[PDB]
């Protein structure tokens, strides 16, 4: 076939019941991450060719970067929750692999200030519990896939993308083909 499991995907052996319909995982610490964020705009395109009706979710993982990228997996909470992710992405990624001016969680609270988020409403989400259980959330649903591995796409919790089986001679090319990839698996 043109697609083909084990090519541009891989299927899970243990398919996960109710999961999300598209769902990516990143770490800020995640240098393909970055790429798929800053240069190639993954989710972006991955979005504009999804069918109608279909919900895209990106959650941040633990096992990177260790006390910081908890941190950062309780910071991409606060920015679900305020619906800040596209003002604190770009800031966060290049604070912690291109500037390195975050190292703790008072530089990654400084980005949101500086995205002009207030103290005291960053501070109150920090704390909540709806920002407890989006972190649980995003525990739960890396946990379900047993993901050791990002840049991560996850098509409705059945197939994997598989971006080590596609061409990487011309990026825009690579991007084309993860997103009709994505779309290929949406109508599967």
């Amino acid at each position: 076939a043109q697609y083909e499991d084990g090519k541009q995907y891989t299927t899970l052996e243990k398919p996960v019941a109710g999961a999300p319909q598209v769902l990516e995982f990143f770490s800020f610490f995640c240098p393909h991450c970055y790429q798929f964020e800053e240069v190639l705009h993954i989710s972006d395109n991955v979005k504009k060719k999804l069918p109608e009706g279909v919900k895209m979710t990106k959650y941040h993982v633990n096992f990177m970067g260790g006390d910081l990228g908890k941190d950062l997996t309780q910071a991409w909470a606060v920015a679900m929750a305020l619906g800040v992710e596209d003002k604190v992405t770009v800031p966060l990624f290049e604070g912690v692999q291109k500037t390195q001016t975050i190292r703790s969680a008072s530089d990654i609270r400084d980005v949101f200030i500086n995205a002009g988020i207030k103290g005291e409403e960053y501070d109150a989400a920090w704390n909540s519990f709806v920002v407890k259980s989006l972190v649980a959330q995003q525990e739960k649903a890396a946990a379900d896939v047993q993901l050791r591995g990002v840049p991560a796409m996850f098509v409705n919790g059945k197939y994997q993308l598989n971006p080590q089986g596609m061409d990487t001679s011309n990026m825009d090319v690579f991007v084309q083909q993860y997103a009709d990839t994505v779309k290929y698996l949406s109508e599967k």
